[PDB]
Formats: C-alpha cells, sequence, structure tokens
C-alpha cells in the first residue's frame, strides 16, 4: 500500500547508505554499465544478496537496468564520488546518533527544558558533543565545506566583493567560503570565527576561536553569516544578530545566507533542525523580523537556486 | 531536490513515528478537526514544534489543514488506533535495534558466516535476541496478532476448514489466526506450535512448545504455515517443509500461506528479510520449488489480496 511504504521510508534511506557507505556504488563512476557478478567475483560482495539490493536501487531510481548490467542515474552521479556532498549527507542521516536523537523528537515535544532531542539522547547540544566525536565532527564539517564550494561561484555572481576591506566570516567552520573567495577577490584581510580547539592554518586567512552568542569582533566591512540561524531559536538568533550589530558601524554590511523555507520544497529539513539543534529553517519574513529585533536593516534580498534547496541572500546594516 | 528527500526518507518515518509513539495521533480518532493550541493546553505538548510537525504530516498526506485545524486522511485513520497493525509497524520500523541492525546491512553483504545483520550488531539471530528482550518479542507478536487478525476472513472464505478435525498452526506465534478460525469453524481440536518459555491461555488451543527446523507433530491432517518462510533461507525453508513431509500421512494438507513477490509491489520488504533473517520474499515459482525439493506436491493455489501486500495461498500434500 501506500501508507506501509510511506512508514517504511527509513529502508530507502538504510538501502542508499549500504551502497554508499560500503564504497560499492564507486564502482559506478562516468555512467558505466557495471556486470554484478564481477563486482562481487573482484570486491568480495555477496551476489545474490547484492542483486536484490541493485533491484531495490532499480525501483528508487538509483540505479538503471540494461543489457544484465546498472549504471547509476544521472541525478544520482554524485555517489560515485565519496568526496560529494551526497555521500558525507547519507553518512550522517541514518547515523546512530542522528537515530537515536530521532527516537527522542517525540518525548522533546512534551518538554520545556530548551533541551533538543540529541541532548536528551547524548547528554550535551550538537556541537559541544562533536567535540568529542571525530566521526559526527568530521563528515559533519566534511558537509558543510561541500555545500559552501558550491554555492561561491554564484554568491560572487550576485554580490561585489571588490568593493569591501576586511572580511569577516562568523560560524565559517573550515573556513571553505572566504578560502575560495579569496583565490578570485585578491589583497582583502580575511578572517573565520569559528569553535576551534585547535586554529586552522591557510594562506591569508586569519582563523579566530570565538563564540557569535558572546560577542563578534568589530572593525571589519564585511560580515557573513551562512547556515547558523537554523541551528538557534528566535531568542538566540537575535542574540546574534544583536552581536553583529553592537560590531558593526554605519558603513558595516551583513550578508546573511540561509537555506530558506518556501512552500514548494520540504518541510523535512525544518523537522531535522528542531531534533538536533531546537533550531527551525525561516522565510524571509523571519529572517526580517528578527534582523528588525536586533535593529539592523534588509536593504537587499535575492534568492540563490542551489540543487538541494532555495537559499535567501539578505545584506543587513545598522538602523 | 527529489535526490536529497530521497536520501532524507528516514524523516518521513521518524515524523511519523513521534507522532504515533507519543499517542498524539490517538486525538483525532473518527476523522475529527484537532485544534493544536486546545491539544497543547490538554496534553502539554509545544504548541508551535507540533504544528510544524503537523504542517510535515500534511505535506506527506498524513494530515489534512482546513482553517487551522488537522485531521487524520481518511487512510491513515488508522493511526487513531493504537491496536491498529499500522502503530505497531511504526515503533518497530525505526526502533534502535532496527536501526543498528540497518547500519550492519553494507557490512553484512561482504560476510559468509551466515550471520544476519540484526545478529552482527546485537550477537544473537533475531528470534533468540528477542527471547531476552520484552520490547520486541511484545510489539512483534502484536504486530503478527494484527495481520493475522486481518486476514482470517478472506482465509474462510476461499478454503473449507469444515471439511478437516485435527489443525496445527506452526510457528502460530500468540496463535490468532486458530482462535479467529476456531470461532467461526466449531467441533475441531486446535493446536498452535511456537518457541513458548511460558505456553499461552485460550479456550480450546492446545498450544505447543516445539521447533520446526528439529521436527513437526504427526496426527494431524490440516498443517498451516503462515508469514514463516520469509525469516529462513531456502535450505532452512526446504528443512522445514521435509520435516512437514514427514510429520504428514497421504490424507494430510498443508496450507503455505505467506507475503508474495510481486513485480509490482516494493522490494523493500524483501531487503528488510535480508537485513534481519538473510530471509527473502519469494514468487509463487520459488515456493512452488522448495516444495518440490521437500518432496511434497502442488494442490491448489490462489491469490489473497491484503491492503499492504498480496498473499500466495498454497495447499501441499506428500508424493
Ligand atoms: N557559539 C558558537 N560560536 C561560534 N561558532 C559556532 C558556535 N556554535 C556553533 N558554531 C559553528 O557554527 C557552524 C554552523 S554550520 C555552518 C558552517 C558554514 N557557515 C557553512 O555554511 O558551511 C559550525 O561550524 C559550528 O561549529
Ligand atoms: N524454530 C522455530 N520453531 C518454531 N517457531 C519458530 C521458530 N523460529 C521462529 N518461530 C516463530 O515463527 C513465527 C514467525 S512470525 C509468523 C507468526 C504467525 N504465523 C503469523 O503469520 O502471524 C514467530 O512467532 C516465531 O516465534
Ligand atoms: C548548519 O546546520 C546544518 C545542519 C545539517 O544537518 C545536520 C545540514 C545543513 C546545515 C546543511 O546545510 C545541509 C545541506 C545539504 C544537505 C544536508 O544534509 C545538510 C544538512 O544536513
Ligand atoms: C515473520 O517475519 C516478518 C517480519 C516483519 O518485520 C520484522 C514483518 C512481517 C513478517 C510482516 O508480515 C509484516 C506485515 C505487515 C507489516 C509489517 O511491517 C510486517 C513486518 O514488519
Ligand atoms: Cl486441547
Amino acid at each position: 500500500s501506500m501508507l506501509t511504504e510511506l512508514i517504511a521510508s527509513n529502508r530507502r534511506s538504510a538501502a542508499i547508505h549500504a551502497f554508499v557507505d560500503t564504497g560499492l556504488s564507486t564502482h559506478f563512476k562516468d555512467g558505466i554499465y557495471v556486470d554484478i557478478s564481477e563486482l562481487s567475483r573482484k570486491s568480495g560482495v555477496n551476489y545474490a544478496r547484492f542483486s536484490r539490493l541493485c533491484d531495490f536501487l532499480v525501483e528508487m531510481g538509483v540505479l538503471v537496468s540494461n543489457d544484465n548490467k546498472f549504471r547509476l542515474s544521472d541525478e544520482c552521479h554524485v555517489f560515485a564520488n565519496p568526496e560529494s556532498f551526497e555521500s558525507f549527507m547519507i553518512k550522517l542521516e541514518i547515523c546512530s546518533h542522528y537515530s537515536n536523537a530521532w527516537l527522542m523528537y517525540g518525548k522533546s515535544l512534551f518538554e520545556d527544558d530548551g533541551k533538543s532531542a540529541f541532548e536528551m539522547a547524548h547528554g550535551r547540544p550538537f556541537f559541544e558533543y562533536l567535540d568529542g566525536n571525530k566521526f559526527l565532527k568530521s563528515n559533519f564539517d566534511a558537509l558543510m565545506t561541500r555545500v559552501s564550494n558550491l554555492i561561491v561561484e554564484k554568491l560572487l555572481g550576485i554580490y561585489d566583493f571588490n568593493q569591501h576591506n576586511r572580511i569577516l566570516d562568523v560560524g565559517g567552520g573550515e573556513g571553505e567560503l572566504l578560502v575560495r573567495i579569496s583565490e578570485k577577490v585578491k589583497g582583502k584581510h580575511y578572517a573565520v570565527l569559528d569553535r576551534y580547539s585547535e586554529l586552522p592554518v591557510s594562506d591569508n586567512i586569519d582563523f579566530i576561536n570565538g563564540n557569535f552568542l558572546n560577542s563578534i569582533p568589530s572593525g571589519y566591512d564585511l560580515y557573513i553569516l551562512k547556515n547558523v540561524l537554523h541551528n538557534w531559536s528566535d531568542s538566540d538568533s537575535i542574540l546574534i544578530l544583536e552581536n553583529f550589530r553592537k560590531a558593526m558601524d554605519k558603513n558595516s554590511s551583513l550578508l546573511l545566507i540561509n537555506m530558506v523555507k518556501e512552500p514548494e520544497f520540504s518541510r523535512s529539513f525544518d523537522i531535522l533542525m528542531d531534533v538536533l539543534f531546537l533550531g527551525k529553517e525561516r522565510s524571509f519574513t523571519e529572517f526580517e523580523y528578527l534582523a528588525n529585533q536586533a535593529g539592523l536593516v534588509v536593504q537587499e534580498t535575492k534568492v540563490i537556486d542551489q540543487s538541494y534547496s532555495p537559499y535567501s541572500f539578505i545584506k543587513l546594516q545598522i538602523k
């Protein structure tokens, strides 16, 4: 039926995970047709049982069956690349920590202690827990780096970064965004603020160990906050934007860049942000409200089309 | 995109789980429109955060939204009933034990020890592990009971049970099938064989602690094996049917009743059987082959339509 297979939606994620996490998908590069019997003899995977997985991947539209062989669909070519953001996504999506967080989601809706389903499961908030877990941190930081890399060319196209002198990326992670921006926009001061136990090292990048809940460093004319606010509540989001306003002068600009809530696209990510952070994916209207409460003004709004989600580009200045 | 939401299929299962497992769905009985504002005040669930879950349930088609009120869809009325098989399904579907089994599925394809992904995760095969886990056993046995209670009406309609005298349901669990048959077909001897640490109790039902891998007891003219063989390999399936042939005389009949693999329906269940049991969902042809290898003859075959899956009804007698 439609209901029982909807209940069994997890099986689709788990099937893809088995195919990608093992590295079996990396044998399907450049849309080649793979003989499963030969792949079985080479990789030492069970032929009969992997053939049944491939049949389910064909049903999902991940594989295509022709000439008694299988190729990745045009869309699913990314699964052949273990460096792709999709490879890191599935590795996190149904990992034990995420799964155990989802199992506390129901109970978390009845609590008023400000503890996420993740924290209820693991005993710390997401980012504080990642400090002690290499698997979660490395794979998450990798995912953020890959999606940062994808939007760079689009972001440089719609806004002039050359007019600016000193640029700070707040919660910039490994600092991929500014590293790629600096290669095309030379002769600027580049800084990246995040939570570092050991400062990253990159040519002409000033890596800052800071806390955007406490303070943002002043004396930059361009600030960037990309995919941060949907990890935070309304009050924490206002506190962050308030710290920007206190750091910014009249000439300063803040580029608030976020995966934006649009009715056409799935609410699934909005729920994931609730489970992991007690966060939420916000519309343009909700982002504008929080900015106004912090004493910031919207001077420019654009929509950036990415494969996986639409993005809201919001240029903020002090009132 | 379609690919990232296919990767994130697990979020659909986890959302339904949080809605049903908490018992919030039990407030949506008889297709009534629920005020989330009132349900929040009454049950103590977070209004804003549950309203967001409801929006995701509307997207999935589980809920219908009209004038800022939510009702269960005609199809998902079952979620209002905690005794429904769908309620038990989701509670098992993404439970930690199933999730941890799925995480070993990839690695299990490279092993050849006859150990399921579940056994690799938990250290014991499924049913042996259920002996020491009441949560899994009680919910699994409850699920098998609910689906047994659904098919009884159609099964009585297509086969004359009144011709028989002594009836044994092999691997009959809580014995729901025969209890329901015995109410409509009176004056017979009814027996249920399964693995019991303590024998269940029901009026005019002889519960037997047995092992169908070792032996099936002789002296019955009707044998029933319903949804057993897809927990077993081809060799173990043959061993079970061989034990039937040894137990049966020329006058005996075996009813092999199973969810049947048809090309129109999903392969997702076939993969679940591999993960949990190293089992498989078989076609009519594959079932007939195993019976022929065991020394049994097919007298009569029929298809029984159930909401969630088609069933293969196969009447067998000895060669
Ligand atoms: N209190 C805090 N102070 C500074 N950075 C924080 C923080 N809490 C979380 N972060 C960082 O916020 C980031 C959110 S993920 C976004 C990373 C990057 N801006 C990108 O778009 O790809 C993580 O790198 C996390 O380490
Ligand atoms: N070795 C064994 N001997 C007997 N029963 C067994 C067994 N291994 C598993 N079983 C039982 O086989 C059943 C599979 S589930 C099917 C239950 C029932 N026939 C129905 O259709 O609803 C479980 O009740 C399990 O306890
Ligand atoms: C910062 O919080 C996030 C947290 C996130 O998940 C915990 C994500 C993302 C952000 C995210 O940007 C993203 C983009 C594309 C695919 C994804 O799976 C994600 C994503 O999972
Ligand atoms: C005995 O092995 C099973 C094992 C099973 O799962 C472990 C199931 C079933 C059988 C099963 O029959 C079933 C029917 C309808 C919905 C279901 O989720 C199931 C099911 O999960
Ligand atoms: Cl008796």
